[PDB]
Order: C-alpha cells, then structure tokens, then sequence
C-alpha cells in the first residue's frame, strides 16, 4: 500500500515520521512544490500532510495546489509548530479537519490519522486493482483518460448526481453508460436526452402533461425508475422547464396518465457552455445548480489528449469498416502525423465521422494524405 | 460553544445519544430532510450527526446539503448500522470525516467526534469575515449584480488564484480590489498590472533583468509582497513571460541584485477577449492556464442588467457633480430611456467616461432631452 505522502522542504520534522513508519506505513515526502501536483494526481486519493512551521513555501499556491483538480482525489492533511497564525488560518477553509500541535501524543495522533488513513482503506478495499482494463475503459487509454477512470470508479457507486462538463463529442452520454453500470443501478433503464431542441412544448409533456397526452405517452422519468436519466446540454433548458426538473429534485414525483406518482430516479447532467457566465447572467438557477454540482467530473479533449488519438482511429476503421465492406484495413504512416495534429473540435465525434466519410470513399486499402485535409 | 444537531427518525437512537449532552454539548435533533436547510444556516459551524440506517433519506439530496450552503457551516458526520459491502460504503466521498460503528464504543467514541473541538472552536474564530455590511457590492444592484456579491465573498477567503473575465469595460479590476478587501491578507498591498504596452523590456525589469540599485522601483512582485496581484489582458503575455508566471507559482522567486527574496503573492488575473480561440493557437501555456483558471468568475454585461443602468449614472453624477461644482443636480424622465439605448459596447468605463463629458458641457439644473445627442 503507498498512500500517506507530506511535502516540505523539511522532512527532517520526524517528531511524528518514524512514528508513522515504526507503526508499519513508511512515508513518501515531497520538497518543491511543481513535483506534487504531478503526484497528488496521478496517486488519486491518499492523505497528505502540509507542513506549515512557515517553512519557505508559499500559501497562495498552498491553497492552489489543494484545490487545483485535487479536491475529491485527496484528504487534505496540515503541520504547524504553536504558529497559530490567526491570519491566513483560513487555508482551513479547505476541510484540513486535523491540525498537527507541537504536544503530539506520538501514538495518539495515529488515532486521528489511523481512522483518517482507515478511511481511505474503504475506496482501495473493494477494488485494489482497477486502473488498466474496467471494461476496455469504453473510449481511450491515455494519461488523462487513465486519469478518468480513476475518477469515474470512486464516483460511480454513490448514487449522487454528477455534472459531467467537456467539449462537444468528448462523450458526455459515453461517460454517463459509464458510471451507470457502477452505480449498482446497471441493469435498470438508461434514458439520453439531447434536451437541445427539445422546445418546451414536449419537453414539459414529459413532467406535467400539457393539453395534451395521447395515451400512455409514459414520462421519461416514468420509465426510467429503478434506474438513470440523463439530460444533455443542460444550460439549454428554458427557465418554466428548469423548475420541473427542480420540482422532481425536490420531491421526486412526476405526472403520468394514470396519476401521478413519486419515483427515484438518479439524473445526471451534461454541460457544453461556460458554466460561470450562465450562472451570473440568470440563464440557468443556480439553486437547481447546486443539487447538481454536488461533483464535478472533467472529460478530457482530443488536445490534451496526445499518445491516444491514434488508438481512437484505430478503433473506429475496424467498426466502421466491417460495417461497410469497405477495402481498406490501415492508414499510412504520414497519415498517422497528420491526425495527431488536427484541432479535433469535435474530439472524439470529429474524428469518428469524418474517419466515416473517409471509408466511404477510398478505393485504395491504405489511407493516404491528401483527400481528407478539410 | 453550542453545537448538537442529528437528523432521522431514530428518537430511539437513545442507543448512543443522551452522552452528548454530558460531556456539555447542545444538542438538537431534526427530522424532515427540508428543516435542516433552514436550520444549519442559521446555527452556523455546529457539527452535525447523519444516520444512514437505510431509513429514509434520499442519499442524492444528502450530499447535496453537505456542499450546499453547509462547507464550513458544518463539520460532517455519520451513522450507519455497518451497511459496507455497498455503494453506501462509497458514498463517504462526501468528506465525511468518520463513521459511526452500533455497538457504542463510549470511551473511544468521543475520540472520533471530540477529535474536531479544536478544530470547530477555529471555525467560529473566523466566521464573522462579512464585515462592513458588504461593501455596498461596490457597484449597483440589480439581479445579475445580487449574484456576484456572494460569489465575491465566498471566493474571496480562498486564497487560490482567480480568474476574472467579462467584457470591454465590465470593470474586471473593480473586483480584484474587492475580494482582497475580503481577503485574509485584507489590508497587505494590492498591485494591479495593465499591459496594453508593456513591451518585454519593463515586464521583465519587474522580475529580473536590469534595475540594479538599493530601492530601484523594487520588483512588482516584492511589492505585492502578502497582499494582492492582478495581470490585467492576462493572456495577451508572451511566452517567456507566461514562463516567468509559471516559474514564479511553482517556485516562488524573484531575483534582486541588492537580495534575491521570495514573496507571498496571490496571482489574480482579468481577461476579455476569447480565451478558448487563443489556446488552440497554442499562444497561452495550459498549464498555467491551470494555475490561474482555479477560479472563475463571470462580469455581466450591461444587456442583461440593464435595470441598473439607471443607478450608474445616478452615482456617477453624485460623485462628478460635487467633483467639479457643476449644475447638474439630476437628469430628465426622458433621459433615463436614452441611457438604456446606447448599448454601451464598453461597457462601464463607456457609460462612466462618456458621463465626464456630459457633465462638463451641460448647463442646465435637469439635463435636458436635447443634451444626449451623443
Ligand atoms: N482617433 C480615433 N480614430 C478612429 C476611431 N475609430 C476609427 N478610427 C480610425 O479608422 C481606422 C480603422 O478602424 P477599424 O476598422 O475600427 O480597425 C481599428 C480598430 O479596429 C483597432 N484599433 C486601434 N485602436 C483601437 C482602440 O482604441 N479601440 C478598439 N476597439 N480598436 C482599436 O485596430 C484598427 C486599427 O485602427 P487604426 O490603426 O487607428 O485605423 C482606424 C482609425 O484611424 C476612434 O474612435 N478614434
Ligand atoms: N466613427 C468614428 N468616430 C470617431 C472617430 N474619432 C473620434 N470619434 C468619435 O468621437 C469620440 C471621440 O473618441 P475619442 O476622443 O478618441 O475617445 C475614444 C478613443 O480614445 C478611444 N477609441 C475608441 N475607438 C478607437 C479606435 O478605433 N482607434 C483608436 N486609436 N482609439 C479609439 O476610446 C474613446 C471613446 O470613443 P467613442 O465612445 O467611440 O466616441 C468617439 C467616437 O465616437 C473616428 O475616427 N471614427
């Protein structure tokens, strides 16, 4: 096991290392402060101990460093020598429940941390080697795709909502299937709504059916009980349709033609647009934003996604070409350079329909340069 | 010291509740999911119990409360009779510092929630950092501008970086000067940076480079040195600018020929223009994109507040009038209309330098319909 990890340009602060060694834990200390942020996250949750006897490293990127991607990832952990330090105390505005005193009970502080380090032991327990496969991993294996899953595995279970926030075609419905199968919730119905043009009229049919209700017509959230729904593009929801969606977070029932009746359904969201600017104008209410951003997950782009891009072509010949009968099995090696460095504003979804209209076109088995550049 | 809130049906939690009392601790027990809403904002930092005996509470909405208005309003606990196995077990990734065992282990109990007295006894030390009644939103009030306000206050104590955009002449800077007088730092330097013709030769004269003397306009930085710094047009930085950004958050540096000293400077900064066109370009660094995009924070534009217009130029004449010993005293029913119409593609430093004008050009008591020809 390798989680428990303080950073200072100290480390020779040992009057509670050993102590946490000598119960059988080792340590791993980090002195610069640029090296830990490539850690903290590639390490995913763990207990981290700061060390602040002022000790010559900032509190400006202190407070940066705990916050920068690294809330849910890391237990955040603090070390000061009687320096109250009745300032800047308000680092502790970042849950670093326990200090560290100077009077330490050298066995005693194991009680803090040893029930703080037995719960992490509860994420890692139940799944101590889950960060390669997990089902192909459903798109792309790169350094922040691997980075995703990490995140997607101790957010799945816990049947919250989640705000899923990325580019155009990152995979916001692809995420979505993701975390549905861990959220124990799997085999229960899973309902994609491309709310974007969904022009209230049916949109509010779905909730409290309007003049009209053919028969059945059975709400989205009607079959999506024991299950999950989705709402894709969320910021295009208009302000009358918000509210309903906010009435079923607040209440949990909605209208069908055989009466209306409650039912628990886990929504998730996903978001296109600046976030902040729609929250301060008024487009979106931000009561209902709260409910929603309870956590927040980042879905990578194709432009922070290098040494993956080439996988994802791959990938999607072979789909693609046996569903076509297409006469083409590989691209050139020239044409493995000239994808890596396209823009990819439609990421995955670029990459994929174009890839599309490519196999539709060639007659040779090799994919050349030149007919493609747009 | 008066904290003591739990919340379920389990009145017959008598199992484990009357010692919390003893020992001197206010407690007071809720039970409908909507009532603490209301209660835990005005009890403030109380540490409250949450069981999860499977009773009743929809878990989705019970995360929700512990990052809704209750972070440092609350300090997290809960119960639960050993539901592991599950996603209940995983939903502890709300920060829920400890769980709750049944078998009551008295003694050893408190150490889990009497561990957090020190740690709560800080929480209410720093509480009250409202202060000065808001400082009247420093601008006006109207829906958009309620918004921000709140937003200020509470990433203000945050001393991350945070960035500031918005339009033209939205008046970015107005709200450096505000959440650093909401800082902790408060009263320590606050320095802003324009760069519409910096050029590398002075810029880089802040840092490093020339200025070899005893007191040589000292490092912008250095003079920043515990308080506030702000880079206005951030993103139009060039490279080894940006690198000297990045190298001075991740290290802390800044060199003098009289001493090289290392400072405290929380790094803010304002842009306009479209940020996402230029990261493609690969113009701006992402990863010091990271450092600074910790926060954002939206400034309105006039269009959507336009029901503060009216409230600007009623200031902005107080403050010009008694300035220069004009005439004016207020402005015409009609003139209130033509305000609203100007669209005001900069914004307010439009509506403030063009109102310089009218002012010193009007003789009239009421400015007149026929003044605004403008
Ligand atoms: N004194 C004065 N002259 C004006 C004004 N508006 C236009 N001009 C003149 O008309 C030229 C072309 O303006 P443009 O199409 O807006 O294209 C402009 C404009 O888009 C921009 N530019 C230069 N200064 C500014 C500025 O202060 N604000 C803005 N928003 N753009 C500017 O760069 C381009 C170059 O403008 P120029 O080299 O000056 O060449 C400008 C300028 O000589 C004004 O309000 N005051
Ligand atoms: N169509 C047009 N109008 C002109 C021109 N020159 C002066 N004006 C008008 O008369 C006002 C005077 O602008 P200013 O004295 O330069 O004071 C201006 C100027 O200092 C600056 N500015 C705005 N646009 C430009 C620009 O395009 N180029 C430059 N160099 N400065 C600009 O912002 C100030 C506010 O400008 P405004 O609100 O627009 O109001 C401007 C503008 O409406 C021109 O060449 N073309």
């Amino acid at each position: 096991s390798v989680p428990g990890s303080l950073v200072v340009v100290g480390g020779t602060y040992e009057p509670w290392l050993p102590v946490l060694e000598k119960v059988g834990w080792r340590c791993t200390q980090v002195a610069d402060l640029r090296k830990p942020d490539a850690l903290f996250v590639e390490t995913g949750p763990c207990i981290g101990i700061v060390d602040l006897s002022h000790d010559e490293f900032s509190l400006n990127g202190i407070a940066n460093l705990v916050s920068s991607h690294k809330q849910v990832r890391w237990l955040a952990f603090i070390r000061e020598a009687q320096l109250s330090s009745d300032t800047i105390c308000q680092f502790i505005v970042n849950f670093c429940i326990d200090f560290f005193t100077a009077p330490i009970p050298d066995a005693q502080l194991l009680s803090t941390i040893g029930h703080q380090l037995g719960m992490l032991k509860l994420e890692k327990k139940v799944w101590p080697h889950f960060g390669s496969a997990g089902n192909m991993g459903l798109i792309g294996e790169s350094m922040p795709m691997k980075r995703l899953r990490d995140q997607i595995k101790r957010i799945g279970p816990t049947d919250v909502s989640i705000l899923i926030y990325g580019e155009s075609g990152t995979g916001k419905e692809t995420v979505a299937k993701a975390i549905h199968k861990t959220s124990s919730r799997a085999q229960k119905p899973f309902i994609s709504v491309n709310c974007r043009a969904m022009s209230e009229k049916r949109l509010e049919s779905e909730l409290f059916g309007l003049g009209e209700t053919e028969e059945g017509q059975q709400p989205f959230l009607l079959q999506a009980d024991g299950g999950t729904l989705l709402l894709n593009d969320i910021l295009t929801l208009p302000k009358s349709q918000q509210l309903n969606l906010l009435r079923f977070l607040q209440e949990g029932t909605v209208e069908t033609r055989q009466g209306v009746r409650a039912v628990d359904v886990r929504i998730l969201a996903a978001n296109s647009s600046d976030i902040e600017k729609a929250l301060i104008d008024g487009d979106f209410n931000e009561e209902l934003y709260h409910y929603i951003n309870v956590l927040r997950i980042n879905v990578p782009s194709l432009k922070e996604r290098a040494s993956d891009i080439v996988l994802l072509a791959k990938h999607f010949l072979q789909e693609y070409s046996k569903e076509y009968n297409a006469q083409a099995r590989s691209f050139s090696d020239d044409a493995v350079r000239g994808l890596t460095r396209y823009h990819w504003p439609g990421n995955v979804r670029e990459l994929m329909n174009q890839i599309k209209r490519v196999v539709l076109m060639s007659d040779t088995v090799v994919l050349d340069e030149s007919q493609l550049d747009l």
